[PDB]
């Protein structure tokens, strides 16, 4: 399960074409504008086409695409240990069924205007990649893309100072559900406050333990 990466920039036809760990990925995007060094914002019908081995190409049409020519593609797991990078297009099995899914840097609705993502799970029945609202939504106001551990997904939020929120989601059948929210408040370093909420009887409840 070794992680592999690659970088690329949109050529004169607004095109990239790469093979990352045996999965071919192409990008077709015109009329992009430079957002910051090495990074183009493409929001005029950008297309990300993914061809898994032995399969028909699948075209994704994200609402926008941030193409970082210095960190373009990543193929590997979302380890809390391993992945502290930000990539434009990520191939990774989020739901543990043995087939890679796709994560695309599509917005900047993360915490303090950081990256937010569109998540697409491979749907084995349909032979396609299906946009996942619940998973994409985790990245909104998050400090970055979530990490995956078994069927558990972790994400952090907060005010970038003294309030930190640590979320744990359980993923069952294309559906991410929040099961735990840990809020730590260190505004008074001498009096740190910790709040634990957990999913109980179908609702998030504050708990002592
Ligand atoms: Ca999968």
């Amino acid at each position: 399960k070794m992680p592999s990466t690659a970088n690329a920039k949109l050529n004169e036809q607004g095109e990239i074409s790469a093979d990352i760990g045996g999965i071919a990925v192409s990008v077709h995007a015109q009329s992009c504008t430079e957002d910051s060094p090495g990074i183009m914002l493409c929001n005029r019908s950008p297309v990300v086409e993914v061809t898994f081995p032995g399969a028909k190409p699948i075209a994704l049409e994200p609402e926008a695409l941030y193409v970082d020519s210095n960190s373009t593609f990543y193929h590997g797991p979302l380890d809390d240990t391993y992945k502290k990078n930000r990539h434009s297009i990520i191939l990774t099995d989020i739901n543990g069924d043995g087939h890679e899914d796709v994560v695309v840097w599509s917005g900047k609705e993360g915490n303090y205007g950081g990256p937010s993502y569109s998540v697409y799970l491979f749907d084995a029945a349909q032979k396609t990649l299906v946009f996942n609202q619940s998973l994409s939504d985790i990245t909104v106001m998050a400090n970055g893309l979530f990490s995956v551990k078994g069927n558990m997904l972790t994400s952090t939020s907060g005010d970038g100072c003294c309030i930190h929120v640590f979320d744990t989601y359980e993923l069952k059948n294309n559906e991410a559900v929040l099961i735990e929210r840990l809020t730590e408040d260190t505004n008074d370093p001498a009096n740190p406050k910790k709040k634990i909420e957990r999913l109980q009887d179908g609702e998030m409840k504050e708990v002592s333990n």
